[PDB]
């Protein structure tokens, strides 16, 4: 129910969040915790670089940009690092991951505070997603999923079944416990039970 937000780059962040949260600026060694209930799905916050917000909260984002608001309501441009989750009230489940679909912008941790089974624990992207990322891919920033480069099928997975490309595998390889493609839910699937534990997420860790 509870996320606690917290950036440790060496850089400003302006987080987001939706359904709930909206944006904050987080400059180094500041924290934002927002509270979610339970019953909250498709869930995502995610952290978005050099945005130049007037003093109306308005103007444009690097990546991540939803809009050219601070306070997010929808999704942003890829390409964003994702925390999503959705705490089910049907299952008393909490159904999360770490998800590079959309792309790569900021390394980060998305762990519960209580951890448990090998199914809730804390996981990480941190490679060097940035520095190594294909030309192809390549973006100011960030690294997109080539679903967002390229389209199609292969990438996307729109018309039928799918698996991994070389693409998605170049994202996987450096993140193994994070979605790298729209159906690599066997190793990028997590679930802690519902209130067992609060989640943290933290920019550069």
């Amino acid at each position: 129910a509870t996320i606690e937000v917290r950036n440790n780059c060496p850089y400003t962040v302006w987080a987001a969040s939706t359904p709930i949260g909206g944006g904050r600026r987080l400059d180094r060694g500041q924290t934002w915790v927002i509270n979610a209930p339970r019953g909250t799905k498709m869930a995502r916050v995610w952290g978005r670089t050099n945005c130049n917000f007037n003093a109306a909260g308005r103007g444009t984002c690097q990546t991540g940009d939803c809009g050219g608001v601070l306070q997010c309501t929808g999704w942003g441009k890829p390409p964003n690092t994702l925390a999503e989750y959705a705490l089910d009230q049907f299952s008393g489940l909490d159904f999360w991951d770490i998800s590079l679909v959309d792309g790569f912008n900021i390394p980060m941790t998305f762990a519960p505070t209580n951890p448990s089974g090998g199914k809730c624990h804390a996981i990480h992207c941190t490679a060097n997603i940035n520095g190594e990322c294909p030309r192809e891919l390549r973006v100011p920033g960030g690294c997109n999923n080539p679903c967002t480069t390229f389209g199609g099928q292969q990438y996307c997975c729109t018309q039928g079944p799918c698996g991994p490309t070389f693409f998605s595998k170049f994202f996987k390889q450096r993140c193994p416990d994070a979605y790298s493609y729209p159906q690599d839910d066997p190793t990028s699937t997590f679930t802690c039970p519902g209130g067992s534990t609060n989640y943290r997420v933290i920019f550069c860790p």
